[PDB]
């Protein structure tokens, strides 16, 4: 092989693509166009009110501010990597000499969008959606040979005896629909839903996992880490294939700048969650310092944490302590992350590298695990947080049940509903339908129209795309919007 | 005579970097600035102060707006630097090793451009000033001591024969009635949050150069830079040191500011229109017609009509994508060109115009967006009601804390020192409710004073009022509203 980043940092687009030879400048302007597209997308503002950890009530992080923090850390790691590469006289050799700006920016924006796909109430929205679609589709009963009391409630998707091609499609659909995941939904959102038409490189930095959502069974040994969670849905399959071709990815391989983004997320996530914890008066700073000292056991802790504490004891103490905790943490981990990226650059470039930059038995990872431990033991277990998670789960389950009658309809009927807009014998599901976002309905019409109308696959694909539509609509909501819809449609408030 | 090494100053007020530095070490310093800002509570507090509409999610907040402005500022900065490189002027102006810093300072100046604003924005302003006017009446201190001086504070009332003390009284009364977002921003970044930014960075926040205590007309040659107050009587010393570190003449301004300002103008106009359509006030076609009518190969044809033609994904999104893109592709180059064309004056910090404020077609496009906005959006009864409400809320909080300002020096001082005073239950608890940061700022400032001087009661009262304004202006919309409701015993 060889490391030529010109072959990875691909400034083409899916639609209306830039063509031909380009100035270093023209390339830069393209990736800046990407920045504009993202910073101005509704998806991002929607982040400015999805909950991070605490109920919104102002100084507490939201998905947005967290994403901005991650962006900053990503920038710092990218800059350290590029700078070390310049000191190693390796920048030209790796084809990065005219792509430093793009490199940096792709990382920054990949960070900003790392949460773009998450549904309201985060991992509990996820939980709610998957659990609901599991109770309706039971993918576990499609694992092997057709079960004679197949628990799935959808006639079309139930495994029928003798028709193994159709049965395989049924299998994939049922598994896929029960594996909604923030990142996969993120790819879907950026491409099919918002139609942002980013550069291939930029979309690549969003693809954080490489397992198909419809995946059943164990993951390959050699790819365990990159396939921890679903990375793309059955729908984006074609798209993801083209993406692989444009970014020179082997199957289940990942874009490199992703590894960078990931590391940034880990760092920011840990430290910030602790600071917010102190801000919500859960524990004082001293209490935090003791929990850390105890949960640990010239070492790293001494440097980062104990020096942060000593600085803190000689502006406001909470702010001083956390300023220097952040600073010291970053000054230890960011160089390490950079060093790991470079040391492992062949594998990371290939996109096959089966570890995180930080996931280790290295002291650095242990520091991160320390923050995460204190967080999960003394913050995420707090009754107000837990209550909010419970509530969110009820709200999303509730909405899904409210729109159930859209998924109850036969192909004939639902299609009639799409075409006539307002159906006389179907008042409720007509109005339920109108309540779906035009963006999402459009995506449905678009996807269904591209189908072989007479093929036996059609009812299956249609049902899939219809469920896909409903999940699009729900996952697209902010916490407050989802909660509010739930309350109004339950006729609890006007 | 343009040496940007003399403006892009990487020193700090406290614990400053000293000596010779690598281009890299300089970069790392300005990145440290970025970190300090992006992680400051002030910025998240922006993620819920209202921009135009009530929070209810797709609508802009002070934060998202600030991010949009940041992007436009970055683009303008890059265009300026790039045009300077094409003119072979980059080395000559001392920017060849400061391109990263240049860009970054602009970006962050943008992100912080709203950091100072009080809850409910210009109506919080209104409320604060109007309240302190009813209490201090600066208009009665304009000239010679008035014998029925309407001011209700014994110490600050103009007394006959004592013209030095009278001048101090004059400045204090005028200053306290001229609370302004930007001045409060300087105060916030420096005295309150103690962020200790670089001088250059603080400089990009200083948008106006008129002292808050200014009375009478502004100089002819500086009319534009002194439209609004830029710094309070307290930050006076600080601002002086800032002038020395950034090589500013009196009432002169930092350059990168002009850039930030232009970014604000652009993204503010376009965005407000988009959000207007999102809140279903008018459709896209309705908007296009309001624009076409309110106008009159020209610019409109290019930017707006081409946006509309492209528009005919979702139509609202397509139209606004290309409206934003075309607008930027016209105005950002122009802004850059204006910055460079006028670089001597802008560098000096004396340039008496905005990059965009003109009779130039570009400014007219902006004025067009602003006109359609102010006529068909800001006049919408729901916006107006929110402004009215906000003014009531801030006026209400100020009245609620009034008894802290009613106390004598002796008594209020006793309150500060003993923390809980037995004969003063209410004002004790009111006092405890003030943020420790703000109270600390008060103690800090008062302790530095000549304890026996006749100026002391005056300065103390000033700093006390300063304290209360710090606390109120520091709130988010929702927090201020909520405090007003709870302290009125309307909700538990
Ligand atoms: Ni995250
Ligand atoms: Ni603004």
């Amino acid at each position: 092989a060889q490391i030529d980043f010109r072959k990875k940092i691909n400034w083409h687009r899916r639609y209306r693509s830039p063509q031909g030879v380009k100035t270093e400048h023209e390339i830069l302007r393209i990736f800046e166009s990407d920045r504009g597209r993202i910073i101005n997308s509704p998806a991002i503002r929607r982040l400015q009110q999805k909950t991070q950890v605490f109920p919104l009530e102002a100084a507490v992080r939201t998905r947005l501010t967290h994403s901005m923090e991650v962006q900053q850390v990503g920038r710092y790691i990218a800059k350290e990597i590029l700078s070390r590469l310049k000191e190693l006289k390796l920048l030209e050799a790796y084809g990065l000499d005219e792509l430093t700006g793009p490199f940096e920016s792709i990382v920054e924006m990949s960070c900003l969008m790392h949460d773009i796909g998450n549904p309201p109430f985060g991992h509990f929205g996820e939980a709610a959606i998957n659990d609901w679609f599991r109770q309706r589709l039971h993918p576990e009963d499609a694992e092997s040979q057709p079960l004679t009391d197949d628990r799935c409630s959808v006639a079309a998707l139930r495994l029928r005896d003798g028709e193994e091609p159709l049965n395989e499609l049924r299998r994939k659909i049922r598994q896929d629909l029960c594996h909604f995941e923030g990142n996969a939904q993120g790819i879907r959102l950026v491409h099919t839903l918002m139609r942002m038409n980013l550069t291939w490189a930029q979309v690549g930095g969003i693809l954080k996992y490489t397992r198909p959502a419809w995946w059943r069974g164990e993951t390959p040994e050699t790819h365990h880490y990159l396939m921890k969670k679903p990375g793309y849905y059955l729908s984006e399959e074609a798209y993801i294939a083209r993406l692989r071709k444009e970014l020179n990815l082997a199957l289940y391989s990942r874009f490199p700048l992703t590894w960078i983004m990931e590391a940034a997320d880990d760092i920011s996530y840990c430290v910030a969650d602790l600071e917010d914890a102190v801000e919500k008066r859960i524990f004082t700073v001293e209490q935090l310092y003791h929990h850390l000292h105890e949960a640990w056991g010239g070492s790293l802790f001494s440097l980062v944490v104990e020096n942060a504490w000593e600085k803190s004891r000689s502006r406001s103490t909470e702010d001083q302590f956390f300023m220097y905790l952040r600073v010291n943490t970053l000054n230890k981990l960011v160089p390490y992350a950079a060093q790991r990226f470079i040391d492992n650059l062949p594998a990371i470039f290939a996109g096959t590298f089966n570890h995180a930059l930080l996931e280790d038995a290295s002291e650095c990872s242990d520091l991160l695990k320390l923050y995460k431990n204190v967080a999960v033991k003394h913050v995420f277990s707090h009754p107000d947080v837990e209550r909010l998670e419970l509530q969110g789960y009820r709200v999303i389950s509730g909405l899904l049940e409210i729109y159930r009658p859209l998924l109850s309809l036969s192909l004939s009927d639902f299609t009639e509903l799409v075409e006539k807009e307002r159906v006389k014998r179907f008042p409720i599901e007509s109005r339920l339908f109108h309540k779906l976002s035009t963006r999402h309905r459009l995506a449905y019409v678009e996807a269904v129209s591209k189908l072989p109308s007479d093929s036996p696959e059609f009812p299956l694909w249609e049902y899939y795309y219809r469920c896909r539509l409903l999940q699009d609509y729900i996952s697209g909501m902010t916490d407050l919007y989802a909660w509010d819809e739930y309350r109004r449609l339950m006729a609890v408030e006007q």
